[PDB]
Order: C-alpha cells, then sequence, then structure tokens
C-alpha cells in the first residue's frame, strides 16, 4: 500500500495513517474549514488570499474571521469532536506534570525565543477500560513572529523562509528548541503508563511536517533516545529528515511539499521540484480546479505564486487521502504509485474529466489509480493501464486503452466507449464482472457499470446513429429488444470444475475452487479465478487473465502467440516487467505476485518476451 510504514502490515499501516491524519487535522482547529466549503460550493474563481498563506505559516489569534478566510463558527467543537471520534483526547498539562503554558483549547506552545508561537497537541488514545495505549504528538509549526510575514511581499517572505530552513541546522533542530522540555515530560508520562517509543505517533502538516522531520532527526540523540522507535508521518513537509524514520506524504502539485532537498534550497525550490525522494510519496495528484484549469496554469508553477497553495490546504489532504485509504484498490498501490484524487469543486465536477494531465511533474510511470468522490464524477483513464474507482454517485468513465479495472461503486454508472460497439467484445462471468475487450486486445474488468455508451458512425442495426446507450444484462447488452451478445463462454461454479472450451474458442470462467480448464484449438480466454487452477491452452492464440488473490495456477501449453495478463494483482512496483517476478523451478517458469503464482509448465524463462506477459 502507498502508506506502508516500517515493517507494519498493510492494515496496521493504514490505521496509523488514519490516526496521523486525524491528529494533524485537529492541530489546525478547522482553520481552512470555511474556505474549503466556499471552494466546494463555488469553485476557485476568486483564488486564494495571502492572509490564508500567512495564517498557515504564522498561526492565528483566534477563533474568528480573518479577511479572506470565511470562518465556520463551530470550527472548534467540530475539530475536537472529530479527533475524539478518531479515538483521541488532549492530555492536560497537569497530567504531564508540565509547568508551562496551555491555552483554552489545551494547545502547548514553544519554549525558546523564536519558537514561542510554535504549537503542539499532545493526545491520548485509551482502551475500553480507560488505560492509555498510545500518545499522539501533532505539531502545528510556525515560521517565527507573525509580524514578520507582512514586512515584505508574500513571495519574498516565502523565498526567504525557504532559504533559512537549511543553514545552521534550523529545520533539523526546530523541535529541540521549541519543545525540548515538554518532550521530556512526555517521556516520563509515557513510562508512567507503561508505554515505550513505539507507542507514540508523531504527525503534522506544512511547518508541522517540518517539525515531524526535525523530531525524527533528533530522536536518536535527545530524550534519551526514547522516541527513536516512534512512528513519524509528516504531511506536506518542505523538508525531509536524514533518518529512515519519516513517511513524507504529500500531493505532487502541492508547492510546499518537497520544496527543499533535505533542508537544502536548490534551483528547483521555487519551481517544480518533483524529483523522486526515498522518504516521500512522489506521485499523488490533487485533481482540483487549479490543476484542471488552463487559465490557472498560464504562469510557471511556483511556491512563490499564492494560488498554487490551493493544493497545500489541509481539508483536501484529509478528505482526498482518506479516500485513498478506503479504496478497493488500496492494496495494489505502493509508495510511488501514480494516484489521481478527484478534488474538484461542485461546479467544476459537473463538466471536468478527472485524468492524469501529468502537469508540473516528471513523467508518470506504471499503472494509474484514479479515485473518485462520493458525488457524480467524470473519470478519464489514459491509454496505459488504469484502475478507476467511482465510489458513490452516478459516475461516467472513459478510458483510452490498455488493461484496466473500472469500479462503478454505488449509483447508476456508465462506461462511455466513444467508439462503435462493433469494435469491442464483451464477456460476463455471472459473478458481477463485465469484461470489455477493445480492437487492440486491451481488457477492462468492470463492476457495477449498468450502462455502456457507444458512438456509432452508422445506424446500428439500421436504427441508431451517434451516441447509443446499452443496458448491461445477463443475456448481453440491450437496446430495447436488440441484443449485443456476450462472447461464447463456459461458466463453472464456486467448487472444483472441469470446463471444456469448444473448438471455436471460449471464455472459460472457473470462479472459486481449484478448477481444470481445458482449452481447445480455438482462441480461448482463461479466467481461473480464485483457487489453484490448471489451465491447458489446447492450441490457438490464448489469453490467461489473473486478477486479485488468484492462487497458485499452472498453465500448460503456453506458446509465443499466447498472452498472460496480470491486472489488479499483488506486488507490482511501478513499471515492473515479468523478469522482476520470474524464476525457474526445475523445467518450469514461475511468476510470483505477492502470495499468488503462475507456473508456466515446461517453459524456459529465456524463451519469454515482455510482449506476451502484461503486468498492470
Ligand atoms: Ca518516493
Ligand atoms: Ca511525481
Ligand atoms: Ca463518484
Ligand atoms: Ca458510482
Ligand atoms: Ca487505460
Ligand atoms: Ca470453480
Ligand atoms: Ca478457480
Ligand atoms: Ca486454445
Ligand atoms: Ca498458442
Ligand atoms: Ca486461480
Ligand atoms: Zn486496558
Ligand atoms: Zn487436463
Amino acid at each position: 500500500g502507498v502508506y506502508d510504514y516500517k515493517n507494519f502490515g498493510t492494515a496496521d499501516s493504514k490505521a496509523l495513517f488514519s490516526d496521523a491524519m486525524a491528529i494533524t487535522l485537529y492541530s489546525y482547529h478547522n482553520l481552512d474549514n470555511g474556505f474549503a466549503a466556499g471552494y466546494q460550493h463555488n469553485g476557485f474563481g476568486l483564488g486564494l488570499p495571502a492572509t490564508l498563506v500567512t495564517a498557515l505559516l504564522g498561526g492565528t489569534d483566534s477563533q474568528g474571521v480573518i479577511p479572506g478566510i470565511p470562518w465556520n463558527p463551530d470550527s472548534e467543537k467540530l475539530a475536537l469532536d472529530a479527533v475524539k471520534k478518531a479515538g483521541w483526547t488532549p492530555i492536560t498539562a497537569s497530567q504531564l506534570g508540565y509547568d508551562g503554558k496551555t491555552d483554552a483549547r489545551g494547545t502547548f506552545f514553544g519554549e525558546k525565543a523564536g519558537y514561542t508561537t510554535a504549537q503542539v497537541e499532545i493526545l491520548g488514545k485509551y482502551d475500553a477500560q480507560g488505560h492509555l495505549t498510545e500518545i499522539g504528538i501533532a505539531f502545528r509549526g510556525t515560521s517565527g513572529p507573525r509580524e514578520n510575514l507582512i514586512l515584505d511581499s508574500i513571495g519574498d517572505v516565502i523565498n526567504d523562509l525557504l532559504a533559512a530552513f537549511g543553514p545552521k541546522d534550523y529545520a533539523k533542530n526546530y523541535v529541540g528548541e521549541a519543545f525540548g522540555n515538554l518532550l521530556n515530560d512526555v517521556v516520563a508520562f509515557a513510562k508512567a503508563n507503561g508505554l515505550s517509543g513505539k507507542d507514540v505517533l508523531v504527525s503534522g502538516h506544512s511547518l508541522g511536517g517540518l517539525a515531524v522531520n526535525s523530531m525524527a532527526d533528533l530522536s536518536g540523540g535527545k530524550w534519551g533516545g526514547f522516541f527513536a522507535d516512534s512512528n513519524y508521518i509528516a504531511y506536506a513537509s518542505p523538508t525531509q529528515s536524514s533518518t529512515d524514520k519519516v513517511l513524507n506524504v504529500g500531493y505532487e502539485n502541492d508547492p510546499v511539499f518537497r520544496a527543499l532537498d533535505g533542508s537544502t534550497f536548490t534551483g528547483a525550490s521555487v519551481g517544480v521540484h518533483d524529483a523522486p525522494k526515498e522518504s516521500a510519496t512522489d506521485n499523488i495528484v490533487s485533481f482540483n480546479d487549479h490543476y484542471a484549469s488552463t487559465a490557472w496554469n498560464l504562469l510557471p508553477f511556483s511556491i512563490l505564486n499564492i494560488p498554487t497553495w490551493i493544493s497545500h490546504l489541509p481539508t483536501a489532504y484529509g478528505d482526498g487521502m482518506n479516500r485513498i485509504i478506503e479504496s478497493k484498490f488500496y492494496d495494489l498501490t505502493s509508495k510511488d504509485s501514480t494516484i489521481i484524487v478527484a478534488n474538484l469543486s461542485d461546479p467544476a465536477r459537473a463538466n471536468t474529466w478527472v485524468q492524469d494531465l501529468n502537469r508540473n511533474a516528471e513523467t508518470h510511470k506504471g499503472s494509474t489509480f484514479i479515485i473518485g468522490s462520493d458525488s457524480n464524477d467524470l473519470i478519464q483513464g489514459g491509454s496505459g493501464n488504469d484502475y478507476l474507482e467511482g465510489r458513490a454517485g452516478n459516475d461516467t468513465f472513459r478510458d483510452g486503452g490498455g488493461y484496466n479495472v473500472i469500479l462503478g461503486g454505488a449509483g447508476n454508472n456508465t462506461l462511455d466507449l466513444q467508439k462503435s460497439v462493433n469494435t469491442f467484445d464483451f464477456a460476463n462471468d455471472g459473478a458481477g464482472n463485465l469484461y470489455v475487450r477493445d480492437a487492440n486486445g486491451g481488457i477492462s474488468i468492470t463492476r457495477d457499470i449498468g450502462s455502456i455508451v457507444t458512438k456509432e458512425p452508422g445506424f446500428l442495426w439500421g436504427l441508431f446513429k451517434d451516441d447509443v446507450t446499452h443496458s448491461v444484462t445477463a443475456s448481453g447488452l440491450k437496446v430495447g429488444s436488440n441484443v449485443t451478445q456476450y462472447d461464447a463462454s463456459v461458466k463453472g461454479t464456486n467448487g472444483a470444475d472441469t470446463l471444456k472450451a469448444h473448438a471455436g474458442g471460449d471464455w472459460l470462467f472457473g470462479l472459486d475452487g481449484n478448477d481444470h480448464l481445458i482449452g481447445g484449438v480455438g482462441n480461448d480466454v482463461f479466467v481461473g479465478g480464485a483457487g489453484n487452477d490448471l489451465m491447458e491452452s489446447g492450441g490457438g492464440a490464448d489469453t490467461f487473465l489473473f486478477n486479485g488473490a488468484f492462487g497458485q495456477d499452472r498453465v500448460v501449453g503456453f506458446t509465443s502467440n499466447d498472452k498472460l495478463v496480470f491486472l489488479g494483482v499483488q506486488g507490482v512496483l511501478p513499471n515492473d516487467d515479468f523478469r522482476a517476478h520470474a524464476s525457474m523451478v526445475g523445467q518450469d517458469t514461475v511468476l510470483k505476485f505477492g502470495g499468488d503464482s503462475v507456473t508456466l509448465v515446461g517453459v524456459a524463462l529465456n524463451s519469454l518476451s515482455a510482449d506476451g506477459i502484461v503486468i498492470a
């Protein structure tokens, strides 16, 4: 998964991520709530006010209206209730034995000159008996005195701040200077409750993300090394620690995220700075109104241009990245997967296709994941391999080719093929999967798409020209009484079956159980499904399709004109080819994908070509 952390499993890493996000949102106390709601309702026509940037960098005072920044009057209670829902309650100064200042919200403040406006939330998670089990540390970083942020032009202010993070270890030492003593009290409190460093989660966004990286850098040497094994998840940080401890999560188009190289200012800091970084998720796009807009992108992309900060805002981090957490595709992803998150305003969503524009970024590699919203989305996949997720709402999908999985989710969903029905083949396993194969052989596996739209250059059946809507039914695609039939198939059961293809060629659907699929001399498509399936070509130009937890399969009679297709399988790093997954066991080539495998019986690995083995 994209948010895998240390050697935690996929699932444990997701839970940690969700907690990091929750405490990070809490640290802002709904600063951007009113703004986000205005954007969601109206779009980004009016851009982003400098006051919001200075609020993010310098903090505020506090709960109320600031010019440019609509204020949700319930900001505070909403934020507290949300962090409590996530399992967290602020820990009091009294509980920590902390002699210093906390405010009305329970927020802790920085300790030394230059840091006295820096903020941190210290939170506890408890079991059902009320025993402390986890401590959360959410940094809300600030740049220094607020009053400095308006002494120059906003661009000059940002430029100067970036340039000052690196010299004399400013960024590195930030948390030691701001919170050195408080963190000693946290150690004692943790120990008094039987917790160790591994029970502490450290997070924060923006300059709070800078703070997360600082604490990680200092954790080996300060506080007796107590926090060396703590969990560090930083959002939208301009910096990266020199440790291997921090998961640096951000949107690719967020101009703050990865602005510095470690903490070093480079020639890319005020432009596009999308070079891969080991600690960072490098290819998660916030598909928002700015990213989508020709007008908004006329000027060169730069952190010094305030409108670009739309992609830095925390509400879209929380909402967008939680949708990644919830995705049916989550377990297919890895740290540097290309993931496009639908983050459009309501007006833009109505007529803008969510797609990988690859704007202001290095060329994307590997499969692409596009994650919709709970409203009606227009989602466009590219000519490569795509995983498109509509979620709730009535979603419309387009896709440019290749091998794809398209999940309609709840609602009445549509796949618009933009070409004649005559150029496609359609198959259906009776288990909810509708397979669409294009004229070039690309296959989309679709679920919960009940309507197919085609574009007809002539009168289909002598009746319908231009856009034609077909209903997906058990007997084929229907337009009134007209039917486009599914390709010849043999369907099994969820037990062990032997299925035999006819000479003309069949889709063979084994479904669950350990199946025995006997192809014929014709061109067959083998879908063994779950279980350990034995699949025999029988001759012809055959396709073997593998999706999900597909088991340990054996393929007999594989020749050069046959094809393996791995689509929605485990262990695929961006742009992997078959060699990354291949080995010889005796006389057979074995291809491994996580815990699943395909054995090509009596095939030497050196005889294989990438053209015959599709890895999506
Ligand atoms: Ca990376
Ligand atoms: Ca990138
Ligand atoms: Ca949707
Ligand atoms: Ca849907
Ligand atoms: Ca595609
Ligand atoms: Ca079966
Ligand atoms: Ca099976
Ligand atoms: Ca065959
Ligand atoms: Ca063959
Ligand atoms: Ca199987
Ligand atoms: Zn307990
Ligand atoms: Zn057999």
